[PDB]
């Protein structure tokens, strides 16, 4: 499913996302948008041979099982194509483990270079939260 800018901030703030951790809503649409384009059947290779997976590409080598990332962790406790539903909830369910790891919202690389420190509550402008 391709979420919509504001179709996602509501189904975000549903499933708990706004100011988790301190991260407004608008930091986790930010991120959404620049990880998957509001895609949640996006996947991506990376180089080391993980998958990173669904609306906030939350990765194999880590946080999901795929059954083809070596030496890899599975924190999330999840299959990794759990992560691809139109259902967002595995997906944030993860998210809010991630974010609390310790780095925040830096573990997003696209959120760090695309959302960090930007103006992005205009993601969430104008959206009937
Ligand atoms: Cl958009
Ligand atoms: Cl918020
Ligand atoms: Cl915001
Ligand atoms: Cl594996
Ligand atoms: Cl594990
Ligand atoms: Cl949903
Ligand atoms: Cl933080
Ligand atoms: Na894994």
């Amino acid at each position: 499913k391709v979420f919509g800018r504001c179709e996602l901030a509501a189904a975000m703030k549903r499933h708990g996302l706004d100011n988790y951790r301190g991260y407004s809503l608008g930091n986790w649409v930010c991120a959404a948008k620049f990880e998957s384009n509001f895609n949640t059947q996006a996947t991506n290779r990376n180089t080391d041979g993980s998958t990173d997976y669904g609306i906030l590409q939350i990765n194999s080598r880590w946080w999901c099982n795929d059954g083809r990332t070596p030496g890899s962790r599975n924190l999330c406790n999840i299959p990794c194509s759990a992560l691809l539903s139109s259902d967002i909830t595995a997906s944030v369910n993860c998210a809010k483990k991630i974010v609390s790891d310790g780095n925040g919202m830096n573990a997003w690389v696209a959120w760090r270079n695309r959302c960090k420190g930007t103006d992005v509550q205009a993601w969430i402008r104008g959206c009937r939260l």
